[PDB]
């Protein structure tokens, strides 16, 4: 009776792990495709499954970090969203913290995404007329030539500066989608998706 | 590209169906065991997965009805919970509506559970001092000898009447748990649980 209960709990943990990988893959695909409503609904399912998991492997923590990173990027222009206990941290600042914590290679693409999130974290404040908040985000992030241009734009209150058009929100999204394509290729072979794909193929 | 997107969506529907059955089995087990917090967390996961499913088979609708029925029974004493668009309907009345909609045999146990939910739907109002609400629940449900005793208890404001101790909330819960055991036996062979169980067994 107690051994049965324990074996059932172990099986529920195995199934939750399979469900987390599948939901991460669905979330990545919705982000890549721009399917806003599917992303919202999948994020809700991923959060609920995560609250039912206790012990995590290094791989499951990385998968969770990727889900959290994409959620903050999707909410990057929503300055009323509070993702951290410190209410001053903006969504792109929260995405930057996660980006620097994921156990992943620090290749050229990693650094390009990092710097585009930093510029846009300031740009989104400027675009909403939040000039003092842009200065505070700048101080938290920066924590020389790149830093100096940003402080100049902030002090001029140059909301639609040409610098923000060369390192735009769309360019940040496109670089992030390139990274998402690599996660989709790596997780396409996860148990639930493979089994579901085999079922669909066998009926064709 | 469009055929690939369509095949991916079909696989996501297959996986969501497997996830719904697994979450129903986990929800049933938490209800049977009295694991209140696991029931709450599993209900959250089941609701989110359900919102990501569009077309349902007759079997999936029955599985969803069972999840909804157990949620209303678990909230039976929570008279501030509103499960229907009509705010007057109490949680046990909402459970009674679902019980009469499930495609299932109407054996002796089905009717015993039905009548215990009817008595308790009135009993829970009386126990909270809501005498006028008990009369209104009575009129919505009833909709001869059984009906007459209840109307007499309601009019006397006999909160802790002996009739409610013979057909108690605990007796209703125990009869419902007997039914839950049959659902657990029928869904223990679902894809995700079987595969998870095989993994756990292979490591023993
Ligand atoms: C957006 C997806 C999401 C993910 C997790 C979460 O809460 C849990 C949480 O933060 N951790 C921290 C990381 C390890 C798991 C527990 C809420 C929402
Ligand atoms: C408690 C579990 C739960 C289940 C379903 C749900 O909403 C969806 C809903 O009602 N239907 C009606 C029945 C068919 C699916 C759509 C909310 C919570
Ligand atoms: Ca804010
Ligand atoms: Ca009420």
């Amino acid at each position: 009776e107690e051994e049965d209960a324990g074996l059932v709990a172990e099986a529920e943990a195995v199934a939750a792990g399979w469900m987390l990988d599948f939901l991460c893959l669905s979330l990545c695909r919705a982000f890549r495709d721009g399917r806003s409503e599917d992303f919202r609904r999948t994020r809700n399912s991923a959060e609920a499954i995560i609250h039912g998991l206790s012990s995590l492997t290094a791989c499951q923590l990385r998968t969770i970090y990727i889900c959290q990173f994409l959620t903050r990027i999707a909410a990057g222009k929503t300055l009323d969203a509070q993702f951290e206990n410190d209410e001053r941290i903006t969504p792109l600042e929260s995405a930057l913290m996660i980006w620097g914590s994921i156990e992943k290679e620090h290749d050229k693409l990693h650094e390009e995404i990092q710097n585009l999130i930093k510029i846009q974290a300031i740009a989104v404040c400027m675009e909403n007329g939040n000039f003092k908040e842009a200065e505070e985000v700048f101080e938290r992030i920066f924590g020389m030539p790149f830093k100096s241009k940003l402080l100049m734009i902030i002090s001029q209150k140059d909301t639609f500066h040409s610098f923000f058009q060369h390192f735009s929100y769309n360019h940040m999204m496109e670089k992030i989608k390139s990274y998402v394509n690599y996660v989709l290729s790596e997780k396409s072979s996860t148990f639930l998706m493979k089994a579901a794909a085999k079922v669909v193929e066998s009926k064709r």
